[PDB]
């Protein structure tokens, strides 16, 4: 689960494009 810590961070929007 690397996309859990992703989603709260503000998904692609505050973090970084859409990752493996």
């Amino acid at each position: 689960n690397l996309y859990i810590q992703w989603l709260k961070d503000x998904g692609p929007s505050s973090g970084r494009p859409p990752p493996s």
